[PDB]
């Protein structure tokens, strides 16, 4: 795990970020730019979820749209 390029489901936004904590279905992210953001884990890309799954130990399969 390290500050990397995250992408949402639709590919509308891509962000450099590291995973800090996921809560209430959202992901708290700390960008490598030094900014802290909140990205919903359910409108995100499967790869990004698979990664945060590995950080957490949970499964975001349910959050993957396809």
């Amino acid at each position: 795990k390290k500050s990397r390029l995250w992408v949402d489901r639709s590919g509308t936004f891509k962000v450099d970020a590291e995973f800090i904590g996921c809560a209430k279905g959202k992901i708290h992210l700390h960008k490598a730019n030094g900014v802290k953001i909140a990205v919903a884990a359910d409108k995100l890309s499967n790869e990004d979820l698979a990664y945060v799954e590995k950080i957490t130990g949970f499964s975001l399969e349910k959050f993957k749209a396809n």
